[PDB]
């Protein structure tokens, strides 16, 4: 099933996603090879999560699904801000998928907030074209794995990349990187499944010490130009550099990235299937990675929300695991409620109710409902993933390496 | 008057053009802030050449057209390949223009063969906007001037960088350099006006020796990826990594753009107002480096034809200066022609009629007519530019720098 149309090694495609808030495009960038296929062997045909997009690979001569996957993108949140409404914008985005001995074709698809398709592009991958480029066998960035459990056929490869650190403080992203991972395996479900993944701490250089702070005109050059104020956003701190990013990591396995910014300043962002980026020297640095890496491992929603008042349209049921419209809650949380929860569940019961349908979620104070009163995906004081999260975490971690 | 609308400041503009053989597109893809202006201080709304797409800065306020200049691109050529029939791509496309101190409504404009609207894109330009990334401010790439005839106000700055050059080959790339200098400047009327350009050599170094050969499957990591075999064309030498070209520049005034290949292989290319790249250590790399700039500076097209069979139609007047469809031959060098040269010149009489009207040119035998029998643009063995390429040159010289 994985041999039947797979050599071990990975097709890597970058794309570009362009558009507006009116209208959206997909354009194939780059094709490349990287060395081996860090990634699933079982489910191939199936999805642990829907993702705002889509790939699906095809084989060209019996027409069949041969391996899928989904994620979430900036672009995708780029499209909600005003900017939208008034520019064009492009943006990088690459996906991974195991190298096929045949011709095969690539189907990746974008979906609005209502969950239908908003953009499309097909194209066919003939493994013996000349144009695909050959990364991961020269010039590998400097690394060290923290955790080996195990080969990354048997387990997940998480990388986590140096952000703003020169060469000479590389010792302090080894030790930030460490407290990144003992952050990580102190929270259920990931202590309990620590043999499942490998840690490897990639020391990707960046010319200056610390990251762009655009509203305060104090930019610098750094590995993945990672800066503050994504979207006029003071405390989003993103990067664009995708291909960068990427390139940075060929050569080594990997399945899912983190990024440590060499800063004190409070940011971060975390995007499903794509990234994570954090402050490593803010205090916050523990809980803040941990809530972003449930966003791009979990493809976790956002549980906090704000009084002033449209990303989740309540005429339809989010695709995220630990919120909910009530439009279909059987296929969230429903079987772990008590026969007496009552639903919504009033605040003031909260005590007597650890798992409820509490109104506030997903950036919205009404229509949207979170699982517990309190999670990691709603406050950073908070000590763990509430239980609900567990189980979707735990999903996700038995999706890519069994039962 | 310059100072009405802009300081002493580059707003650098990075587009993505995107799209495939029945539709393109224009987005933007980031704006930045370079120290200095290098570019024009007079004939600001006015274009030297049309090119096969234009830029236009008007003051939001007045609607007044405050700056423009004119292009051709990589990503106009690849839509006249096959691969632009069967899939959708993207390519990276910077342009400079000067700073300005209120809100700026920027429009870029590509146009198709029959000289009509391919692809447009209208955006405003905000000055104080915090998104707009400061550039140029450190670790400016090592350079050495090889020519400095003033500021960079008052003469024309051409920019010579290195690529598939490692550190320890940087004095040979230095002497390529000076290679490429001593060939230009012995060419008129390049030789004649020398006293109004700067030339600057920009050490962009490499981790790889040389340059990538995708059909040997030979991939170098050099400093700006070119590689051969671009469009499936065996010796097409190009780089789509246009904004680490001019990333590599920021800090370093230019306003032309020449890129050294460390390699024997014969390729490289010239595309109008975008650059030049041509191979170093190739025997032809003489002739070979001031045709591309007859190109990229010039705006000039080929005066080369072959026998066998659009990307000129017969019925439309060139745009370029030194071919001719004798649609509006008036506006070429019939100004130059003594008043009984036959028009067309037959081959016969090339000796006879120096300037006259040679059928062959503009990649056809046929329809197409060039100013001279030989010239730099039509052969490598020729020694000279022909009088009307001589007589453009000069016109675009003096356009930047005054009569
Ligand atoms: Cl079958
Ligand atoms: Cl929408
Ligand atoms: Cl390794
Ligand atoms: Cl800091
Ligand atoms: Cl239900
Ligand atoms: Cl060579
Ligand atoms: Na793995
Ligand atoms: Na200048
Ligand atoms: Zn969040
Ligand atoms: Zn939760
Ligand atoms: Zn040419
Ligand atoms: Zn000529």
């Amino acid at each position: 099933n994985f041999s039947d149309y797979f050599t071990n090694k990975t097709l890597r495609i970058d794309y570009l996603f362009t558009g507006n808030a009116d209208k959206q495009s997909i354009c194939l960038d780059e094709l490349s090879e990287l060395p081996v296929w860090a990634g699933r062997r079982h489910h191939l045909s199936e999805l642990p999560l829907e993702g705002n997009g889509q790939i699906v690979m095809r084989d060209v001569a019996s027409g069949k699904v041969i391996y899928t996957t989904s994620f979430s993108s900036l672009f995708q949140e780029w499209l909600e801000t005003d900017e939208a409404k008034e520019v064009t914008k492009g943006f990088e985005n690459t996906y991974l998928l195991p190298y096929p001995i045949k011709p095969a074709e690539v189907e990746i698809t974008l979906r609005n907030n209502k969950r239908e398709v908003s953009a499309n592009l097909k194209h066919v991958v003939k493994p013996d074209d000349i144009l695909i480029h050959k990364k991961g066998l020269t010039h590998i960035t400097p690394h060290k794995y923290l955790l080996k459990s195990g080969n990354e056929e048997q387990c997940i490869d998480v990388a986590i990349l140096a952000e703003g650190y020169t060469t000479s403080e590389m010792e302090t992203f080894y030790k930030d990187a460490a407290i990144a991972c003992e952050a990580l395996f102190s929270h259920e479900p990931f202590q309990s499944m620590k043999n499942r993944f490998n840690i490897v701490a990639v020391a990707s250089p960046s010319a200056d010490s610390g990251v762009s702070a655009p509203k305060q005109g104090a930019w610098k050059h750094t590995a993945f130009g990672s800066h503050f104020d994504t979207f006029y956003s003071d405390r989003y701190l993103t990067t664009s550099r995708v291909k960068a990013i990427n390139d940075a990591l060929a050569g080594i396995p990997y399945e899912h990235i983190i990024i440590l910014a060499n800063t004190e300043q409070y940011g971060g962002g975390g995007i499903y299937n794509a990234f994570t980026l954090t402050t490593a020297h803010h205090p916050n640095f523990r809980p803040v990675v941990v809530h972003e890496f449930g966003h791009s491992f979990g493809g976790l929603a956002d549980e906090y929300f704000y009084d002033e008042d449209g990303l989740y349209p309540l005429n339809i049921e989010p695709w995220e695991q630990n919120i909910t419209t009530r439009i279909n809650f059987a296929s969230k949380w429903e079987d772990m409620l008590t026969k007496t929860t009552p639903v919504p569940t009033p605040v003031a019961d909260k005590a007597k109710y650890p798992i409820g349908v509490y109104e506030g979620g997903g950036y919205s104070a009404k229509g949207i409902y979170r699982p517990a009163f309190d999670c990691r995906m709603r406050t950073n004081e908070y000590p763990t993933f509430c239980p609900v999260c567990q189980r979707a975490i735990q999903r996700i971690i038995e999706f890519y390496t069994g039962k």
